[PDB]
């Protein structure tokens, strides 16, 4: 069901190595619905190539547009298992500190602050 279930560590690593080669300016991001989530829909895909100059505030807006949310639906984004300290951090900086050993940046969204 989850990304890390579906692919061997060898396969995730090799995919990041291909993203680096073919989309060198993009951050490879895995975005996943909280497995206890009631309200929010699932995304059309799992793997995202985010332009590396956008800040976290702009990534939240991209995903709220991808889910087609209205303006008083709630949305919370965990990075690398934990809350974001700030939405002003550029995703290039967040990638460098929060990336997984496989080389993806892992994110989870839910309708409640409680996951
Ligand atoms: O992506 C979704 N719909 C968009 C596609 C682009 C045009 N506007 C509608 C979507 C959102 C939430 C649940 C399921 C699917
Ligand atoms: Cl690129």
């Amino acid at each position: 069901k989850t990304f890390k279930q579906r692919r061997t560590f060898e396969q995730r690593v090799e995919d990041v190595r291909l993203i680096r080669e073919q989309h060198p300016t993009k951050i490879p991001v895995i975005i996943e619905r909280y497995k206890g989530e009631k309200q929010l829909p699932v995304l059309d895909k799992t793997k995202f190539l985010v332009p590396d100059h956008v800040n976290m505030s702009e990534l939240i807006k991209i995903i709220r547009r991808r889910l087609q949310l209205n303006a008083n639906q709630a949305f919370f984004l965990l990075v690398n298992g934990h809350s974001m300290v700030s939405v002003s951090t550029p995703i290039s900086e967040v990638y460098e500190s929060e990336k997984d050993e496989d080389g993806f940046l892992y994110m989870v969204y839910a309708s409640q602050e409680t996951f």
